[PDB]
């Protein structure tokens, strides 16, 4: 048993991760078949980032201004182009190593395993979750844009999210690998506003779920609640709000432990207006919203891949 | 910035995990040049590990009754040893993936990343610390057996931690490469106790510079106080006493930051007396005590692999 907030294996994403460089600028790639994927802003410098145009920025650069190091080897770029964000390069060759993969846009709430990387070689590896307001609160420095996340079915790699830039605030903003920015974003250096943040409830559930099934049961109270009550407790603590399609996600869950969804509900309203008092739930003494109902299953299940 | 629970990125073990069955029991092995380690107690029916005589139970197996597979690829064993806690099983084949590595034998308080593998396939990465009592709170399943923890170091793989048993309050128990426990603990399946479990106090110091680099600076205060002082009432909440190897240790961090260690110390003894007050550190409301000094400095740099 245990639980650990637990990253996808990143062996087949390692082998994709390549450097790219534009004059005086280095940054990640993600080289799959023969288009290696990065952010646009690796064709500006530094005062560019204040005020980017960035078609009339891209218009001066041939294919030779792009240098794609895979490892040592050189790759050739015969293409490019701009697709909102991102910067697709074509290169000579197909990537050998490519795995299946899809891309995707992920919904708020949603968790994906992070390889930062630095000049194209992988550094670590860890999972984040996109927050309510489309930011991530990661663990990137200078030069780890391009870095991408990524989740894994078996032997399929779905892309969906590539790492752009750090707020003033100190959270992190990107996009998916189509450059559709995640939130309100743009990759200009301005303050920009993200929304007010707010607590997945679905997934604390999952977690409390998760605490059940591995011993932690003093949370579990004698009352119960109504979906439009325990609602109205979430919008006061600013958690969002529970649908019937949550609580359906919280099926398996709910049959293995034999807590029903709205009896949960009732355990965490609880939670809520009482604190915790000092006392831990899995090591932890805040209520944790960073497991989805699936990562849950996945690590009491042991899916493989 | 950001800080987070970063693991090591894990193709290059992923490429030497294979499944080990041993007529009734499987479990993960590790395939390194020529030889395939795993837990001997893969030889073990379940009645067999109330009480196992290891050397009588290893007679009644030759060669041909251990299948490793790597993939949908069966391998040849074609000799077969044990050395403390492990198997070697001598396959015909040396793993063309492997990569540099070094068996390496770590010291409580050092961390290390976990790929936590079922019938041979990776399934998760995360990263954990040898806690002073020689356990470690991982995220293990039945079959998670044969799964090993490493570090990296640019392109060599040192292995450190073979996982073996979940002792009955739910905490691991594993070998080094050499099959030799970590801790007080055997390879039978009796009541066993690891002893009073201690917070790694240099751990909990480097993490508070970690804070103070990202931008937490509320627990800061210049007390001051003796390495000694601080001992005293560092046993009381049940730290590990604090040495001059470990304010060494901390050298690095202390100057950057400009917050001489025992100043920290200081932050430190104030926290454990009066408590966190509600507030948050690095999104946390606990001390946390499973990054190392090295762990920190490596992730406020950016070292890549
Ligand atoms: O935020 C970034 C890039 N970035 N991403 N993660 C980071 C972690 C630590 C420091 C910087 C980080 N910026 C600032 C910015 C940009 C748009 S909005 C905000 C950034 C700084 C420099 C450059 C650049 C482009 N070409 C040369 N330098 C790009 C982004
Ligand atoms: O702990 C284990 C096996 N194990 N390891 N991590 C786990 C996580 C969840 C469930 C079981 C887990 N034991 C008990 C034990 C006591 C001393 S050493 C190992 C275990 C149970 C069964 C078997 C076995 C071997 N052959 C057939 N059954 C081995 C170990």
């Amino acid at each position: 048993s245990g639980f650990r907030k637990m990253a996808f294996p990143s062996g087949k994403v390692e082998g994709c991760m390549v450097q790219v460089t534009c004059g005086t600028t280095t940054l990640n790639g993600l080289w799959l078949d023969d288009v290696v994927y990065c952010p646009r802003h690796v064709i500006c410098t530094s005062e560019d980032m204040l005020n980017p145009n960035y078609e009339d920025l891209l218009i001066r650069k041939s294919n030779h201004n792009f240098l794609v190091q895979a490892g040592n080897v050189q790759l050739r770029v015969i293409g490019h182009s701009m697709q909102n964000c991102v910067l697709k390069l074509k290169v000579d060759t197909a990537n050998p190593k490519t795995p299946k993969y899809k891309f995707v846009r992920i919904q708020p709430g949603q968790t994906f395993s992070v390889l930062a990387c630095y000049n194209g070689s992988p550094s670590g590896v860890y999972q984040c979750a996109m927050r309510p307001n489309f930011t991530i609160k990661g663990s990137f420095l200078n030069g780890s844009c391009g870095s991408v996340g990524f989740n894994i079915d078996y032997d399929c790699v779905s892309f969906c999210y590539m790492h752009h830039m750090e707020l003033p605030t100190g959270v992190h903003a990107g996009t998916d690998l189509e450059g559709n920015f995640y939130g309100p974003f743009v990759d200009r250096q301005t303050a920009q506003a993200a929304g007010t943040d707010t607590t997945i409830t679905v997934n604390v559930l999952a977690w409390l779920y998760a605490a059940v099934i591995n011993g932690d049961r003093w949370f579990l109270n004698r009352f119960t609640t109504t979906l439009n009550d325990f609602n109205l407790v979430a919008m006061k603590y600013n958690y969002e709000p529970l649908t019937q399609d949550h609580v359906d996600i919280l099926g398996p869950l709910s049959a293995q432990t034999g807590i029903a969804v709205l009896d949960m509900c009732a355990s965490l309203k609880e939670l809520l207006q009482n604190g915790m008092n000092g006392r831990t739930i899995l090591g932890s003494a805040l209520l944790e919203d960073e497991f989805t109902p699936f990562d849950v299953v996945r690590q009491c299940s042991g899916v493989t891949f």
